[PDB]
């Protein structure tokens, strides 16, 4: 979006527009810039000849203090290997060798940013970002510790932009950058400790899955180089470490929305014999296209909270959800609850709701309307023994059933969800206030304020308005109220703005070019008032009223030009671009409007196990337990799935 | 669609969460799993040791107790060339060892499943399937009956997913998996019996049909492999033998669907000197461009029954159609019908038809009307000599006519036609309700109910709606009519069920809020009853009632709001959706109504062929007899086609 | 180069950098630190900003027969150059002409509609 801003850049090559001591510094750093390799043992010979006409047992902690900027902590070494030159490689020997002569060696390697900004970059991690992999031996030779931590604002940034974050650590720096050779150098030195937690408190697998990217594309860098340190490791301590935040790498990749690395996590099958353990995907047996598998969806079901199920259902900004929901043990999950408890749970909606608005409209509709007898004709307002009296007690119980939950459904909503149509946000405010009117006009009846038939007039308009919502089951239908919605919040709400101004500036200059023919008792105009006249222009719009023209009116050549002006700018002209600006808009909705419909369906799947006593969800619990290696005991789903697609391209390829 | 279910798996790795014949099973079927050779002959050396401790002439069936497993039939061999090792070589070599030195080895090598689910697959099944072909040579040097059939649940799904099927033999499993060597290898085997039938009775050819794709795509492993074995053979034995079902493997293909192996069928010529009688096709002449041709068509053309020209016709599930009837003998068969009986009979009907509606029209629009003289304007009612009385009984004779082959054509038709445009269903539901309704009219005019003349004005109008039945005869009308139903029964009833939704819901909204205008003798409002309210919405729709608003009715401003809620909902926002959805359909019709035009005309020069007398049938009975070679009288179909675009293209590249 | 419409000559002429050592005068784009992917510029602008009259942003916007313009104003020192005049004086100056133009009306409507 926008660019960020740093106060101090991290390292500056264009000037900006004691006296011995700004003698001696300066010259060392910039000759170590450019590399007169003559120039570094003059100056050095003759700063440890200066050092001696200084105070002993402070003599090491002056030395640094030339060798170090005052503002930030950056020293000579730090410039070297950011300023590449063909003479790095004999300054990086004579700066260890000025090194081992004192007792600076230990502090010179190890040298950090005291900078608010950059802080804790040492000298390992520049060595490692310039593709320089021999300086970086010979660091590691000369003791520098492989577990610094480099936090800082540069290195945490509050974005995905606006900065840099890898992992804070070189061993994440090694593997984010496409450099394989170095992590293999790093591992296998047994100093490295792998598990260890940054700010953000994540380990080397969380980092790799923060640098990938959703779309398959090309080079998948970030994929293959996971895969290479997880199988040198060989256990499942860097897969269920989990972060400050709560999450596991897997569950982290859902969160993200990175779409690809999770499809390798859930497909992993390794083979070979010590490495058996670390695979999620069990083949038992094959024959030609057909085979069997068993998947192991330890956190992939809702069996706990943070399921990668629930992840990518109730959360957005996850971009791309439907081609995160087609994978198999996430298809597979969905569908076979579809089978068992959810296709009952969403018709028995149905038969009471619908059953719901035929009991309040027959109340309303057959009331007794005259004044001699005026009951309220819901809740039995008297004792008459009336016939059909399971039905009033019906419609005010089921009220107040849909008020209260709704009322919680309207309370526990994240402000993610309030900003688009994915979301169910829309229904909970529709549902909620036809609950609202119906038990209001008990309300308002009792306390005879009089307005009660207001209200239940409305509750009848939006109790068959609300019935649109129950054809998410079909999917003939069910994109047909997808469609509707994708058409309103777009462009019809941009076109009754502009409407607006064309009805609100005719309607007073129509208004101003009559005397009142109340007046003159005849009631001659219909354009008496500004709410009489604005409405005369609304049936030109559609095609009702009539063109009166015959008009006992001040300037009649100016009225009728202004209704011609009017009916060319509004009913060919703005009309006819709002049928030729959805033209655009639902051919763009026809093509993915089976992707949307299959995730609102799988938002009432998981809505209705919440809605489940403890005894009856574990009735329907899926999965088995298996024993695939020695001393194991893991969840299972067998999947008898066939292939002939599939199955044909890899056999015709084989001969030829 | 939806995953099958298997009782037991065919063979397992993962343990599932007497003793001493329990301590000696599994230690070999484990054993011969990974391939320990050690191992091996330490348990036979002792098992053969331990049933010489057993009654004497009931040693082999003990020997063969301990190989086998108990709920399974699965002996040790076959779990050996499952679990593929590179340690398979010297286990067969051992297992075929200590099969030879008892009576055992008949028994060991044709072993079959007598499990429910898999039954009859042998060894010799397992060591095609793993592309193992040297194994196999041993097999059958071991004496391994190739005849083996394996009928099994697995082995016969019901449909076509939920199993594996391939023909139950070797041999077919052996072309159907892209493995030509193995084939040669057992039809040089003399032991093979080629020509033997499956559960499904289908021989070879019958198999290699329903594995293939009905696209032309990149490889045709399953073409080619039906070439190869039918010249091999060299006989018309493969080619003629009948299922079970009585079809044969020409006519198996257009039932099946496959458009690519049929159009190969056809169009074979075998031009080498004992290979002659093979050829479908017969080139007597050629020159340049011009080519004649001879098609056969013994099985081709309608002179016996299941020919595959009316197997095409009549059946749906086949998916694509028109690529099927566009091959040569299909093509020119139907389009040499169509100049010599087929184009007069369809103008036969419509000159009848035509003159059907026009003797009943002025019948009943100059019918007397007056009290005083009412008779039945049709079947002469009285003895008058009236004129024109060639027409009423014109009348009556066809209206029974109609009405008895219709509802014989009612009758005799599958459920599969009854959904889809493609068959003509639609249209023996509406000319058989025109000729109830006119036979009916005269019938209830008799018995004086007096409802007679309800009946005939509908009569009138559907005698005119189905003269849209004949535009089926041009090319430029007869996608017209296809449009039509493509809008119908697609798009326009889902918009006549939302429509309801908000017609039924403003309806007693609207309703509730006058009191009776009938007390006050005015009738003021329009909207009284519900079934007056709901009329004056639907004027409201068109653009033809008046928004008579000065309303003396109770709340006016909200019943101001609903009306103006009312338009925004249903003229600008669901009548404009439903031009722009109809905008997908329409274009999605023109470029495939010639396709389906074609379809529906090649139906009614099929019917007009069975309503023929054999004489009359049998005077164009298309064809000639032929001698081509040594001893042969076949059919013929002189076709004298020329090919300029693609002569062009083969004798430019012959040069260059 | 803007007047005539070259729009590939143009982003030459702006993204030049010639880093050896006697021809390092001739550049108008300078790199002084990178750093994975983030990277920092200095661009030139001595005669694209609008300080100097024939600038190369007036010439662009005020000038037609130049057939292809929105592919010339998506160039590096003229797409943030005018993104940064947005959010310190131009949004303000859009909003008070609204304010008072919407509030001109009201006391012309107002005025007649009630004479
Ligand atoms: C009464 C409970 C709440 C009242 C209520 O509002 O009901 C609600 C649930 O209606 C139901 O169908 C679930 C209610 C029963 C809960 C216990 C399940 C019993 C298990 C049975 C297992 C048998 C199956 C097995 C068959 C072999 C209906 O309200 P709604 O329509 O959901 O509200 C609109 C939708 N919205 C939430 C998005 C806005
Ligand atoms: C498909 C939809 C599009 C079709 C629209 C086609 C365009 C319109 C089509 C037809 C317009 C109607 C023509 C009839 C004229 C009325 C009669 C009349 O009064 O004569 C008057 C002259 O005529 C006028 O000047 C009338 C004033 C406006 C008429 C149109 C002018 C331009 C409209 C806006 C231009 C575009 C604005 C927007 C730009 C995009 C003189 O009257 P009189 O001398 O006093 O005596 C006559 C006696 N009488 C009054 C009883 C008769
Ligand atoms: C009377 C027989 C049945 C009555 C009848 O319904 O007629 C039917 C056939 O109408 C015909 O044209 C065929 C009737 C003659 C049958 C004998 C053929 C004579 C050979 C002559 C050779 C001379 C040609 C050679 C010239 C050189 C007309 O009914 P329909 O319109 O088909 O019904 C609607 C269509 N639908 C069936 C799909 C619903
Ligand atoms: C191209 C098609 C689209 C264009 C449509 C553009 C939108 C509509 C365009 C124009 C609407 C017509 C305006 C005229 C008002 C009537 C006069 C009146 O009674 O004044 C009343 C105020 O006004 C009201 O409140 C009337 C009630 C509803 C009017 C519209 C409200 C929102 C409609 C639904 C919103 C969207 C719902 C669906 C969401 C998608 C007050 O009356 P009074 O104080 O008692 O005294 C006046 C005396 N008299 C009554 C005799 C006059
Ligand atoms: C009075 C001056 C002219 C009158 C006038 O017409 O105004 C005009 C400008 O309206 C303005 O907003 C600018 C007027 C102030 C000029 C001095 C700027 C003060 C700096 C403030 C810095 C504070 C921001 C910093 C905040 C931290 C409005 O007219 P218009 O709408 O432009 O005319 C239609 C458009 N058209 C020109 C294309 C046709
Ligand atoms: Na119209």
């Amino acid at each position: 979006t926008s660019p960020p801003i740093f106060s101090k850049p991290m390292d500056s090559n264009i000037r900006q527009c004691r006296q011995k001591k700004k003698r001696l510094k300066k010259r060392i750093f910039a000759a170590v810039s450019e590399g007169c390799v003559e120039e570094l043992r003059e100056l050095l010979q003759d700063l440890q000849d200066l050092c001696r006409r200084r105070r002993g047992l402070d003599v090491p902690d002056f030395l640094m203090h030339k060798l170090t900027a005052s503002d930030t902590g950056k020293t000579c070494l730090m410039k070297a290997l950011l300023n590449i030159n063909p003479n790095t490689k004999e300054i990086v020997r004579i700066l260890l060798a000025f090194a081992e002569e004192n007792d600076i060696l230990d502090r010179f390697i190890n040298a950090e940013y005291t900078e608010e900004a950059y802080e804790g970059q040492t000298a390992l991690n520049i060595a490692i970002e310039r593709r320089q992999g021999d300086i970086t031996a010979v660091l590691i030779a000369a003791g520098a510790d492989v577990n610094a931590h480099a936090k800082g604002v540069f290195f945490n940034p509050k974005y995905q932009h606006e900065g840099f974050y890898f992992g804070e650590t070189p061993l994440a720096l090694a593997a984010c950058t496409n450099q394989p050779e170095i992590v293999q150098l790093l591992m296998e030195n047994e100093q490295t400790d792998i598990t260890s937690q940054d700010s953000r408190g994540n380990n080397i697998l969380h980092a790799l899955v923060t640098v990938a990217e959703d779309f398959k594309t090309q080079n998948d860098f970030v994929k293959r180089m996971y895969d290479m340190i997880l199988l040198r490791s060989g256990n499942w301590e860097l897969e269920t470490m989990r972060n400050n935040d709560g999450l596991t790498p897997l569950q982290l990749a859902a969160k993200m929305g990175k779409a690809e690395i999770l499809k390798y996590i859930l497909s992993r099958e390794i083979k070979e014999k010590p490495l058996r353990s670390l695979s999620r995907k069990f083949t038992d047996w094959a024959y030609g296209p057909v085979s069997s598998s068993l998947y192991d969806l330890t956190n992939v079901d809702t069996t706990t909270d943070n399921s990668v199920l629930e992840i990518i259902v109730y959360n957005t900004n996850i971009d791309n959800r439907h081609e995160m929901l087609t994978l198999e043990p996430l298809h597979t999950l969905l569908h076979t609850k579809w089978k068992k408890f959810a296709k009952y749970m969403f018709f028995l909606s149905f038969c009471f709701y619908f059953f719901y608005n035929i009991t309040l409209t027959l109340v309303s509709y057959y009331r007794p309307r005259e004044d001699e007898d005026l009951p309220h004709p819901l809740a039995l307002t008297h004792k008459m023994s009336w016939l059909q009296l399971l039905g009033r007690m019906f419609v005010l119980i089921w009220a107040t059933c849909i008020s209260v939950k709704e009322g919680i459904a309207i309370f526990l909503l994240r402000p993610s969800d309030l900003q688009s149509i994915l979301s169910d946000a829309w229904f909970h405010f529709v549902f909620f206030v036809q609950a609202v009117l119906v038990i209001l006009s008990v309300f308002l009846y009792l306390f005879a304020y009089k307005e009660y038939l207001a209200c239940l007039v409305l509750a009848m308009a939006l109790g068959w308005a609300n019935m649109l919502y129950y054809t998410r089951g079909f999917q003939s239908m069910g994109m047909y109220s997808v469609m509707i919605q994708k058409v309103i919040l777009h462009d019809v709400l941009k076109f009754l703005f502009v409407y607006i101004l064309f009805l609100l500036g005719f309607g007073v200059a129509l208004a101003s070019l009559i005397e009142k023919c109340s007046k003159d008792k005849k009631d001659c105009s219909s354009y008496g008032s500004f709410s009489d006249a604005v409405l005369e222009l609304f049936k030109l719009t559609i095609g009702l009223g009539d063109l009166n023209i015959q008009q006992n009116s001040t300037y009649p050549i100016l009225f009728l030009f202004l209704l011609i002006t009017y009916v060319i700018l509004t009913f060919v002209l703005l009309l006819n671009m709002l049928i030729a600006l959805m033209g655009e808009t639902v051919e763009n909705v026809s093509k993915e409007s089976e992707r949307i419909w299959r995730l609102q369906r799988a938002r009432t799947i998981l809505e209705f196990e919440k809605m489940l006593p403890e005894w009856l969800r574990s009735r329907f619990r899926m999965g088995e337990l298996c024993k695939v290696a020695d001393e194991d005991f893991r969840l299972c789903l067998r999947i008898n799935e066939v292939k002939w697609t599939e199955w044909k391209t890899h056999v015709s390829f084989l001969n030829e």
